[PDB]
Protein backbone atom coordinates (compact mmCIF):
# COMPACT_ATOMS: atom_id res chain seq x y z
CA UNK A 1 0.00 0.00 0.00
CA UNK A 2 1.19 3.50 -0.66
CA UNK A 3 0.03 7.04 -0.28
CA UNK A 4 1.64 10.01 -1.91
CA UNK A 5 -0.01 12.97 -0.28
CA UNK A 6 -3.78 12.75 -0.25
CA UNK A 7 -4.15 9.94 -2.69
CA UNK A 8 -3.69 6.90 -0.57
CA UNK A 9 -3.84 3.57 -2.27
CA UNK A 10 -5.13 1.00 0.29
CA UNK A 11 -3.19 -2.14 0.99
CA UNK A 12 -3.78 -4.63 -1.74
CA UNK A 13 -2.39 -2.92 -4.70
CA UNK A 14 -3.59 -4.15 -7.98
CA UNK A 15 -1.16 -3.45 -10.70
CA UNK A 16 -2.21 -4.64 -14.10
CA UNK A 17 0.45 -6.25 -16.20
CA UNK A 18 0.30 -8.34 -19.43
CA UNK A 19 -0.79 -11.93 -18.97
CA UNK A 20 -0.49 -14.15 -17.13
CA UNK A 21 0.53 -11.55 -14.62
CA UNK A 22 -2.52 -9.41 -15.20
CA UNK A 23 -3.90 -7.56 -12.26
CA UNK A 24 -1.45 -8.92 -9.73
CA UNK A 25 -3.12 -7.56 -6.56
CA UNK A 26 -0.51 -7.94 -3.86
CA UNK A 27 -0.10 -6.93 -0.16
CA UNK A 28 1.35 -3.47 -0.42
Amino acid sequence: GFCWHHSCVPSGTCADFPWPLGHQCFPD
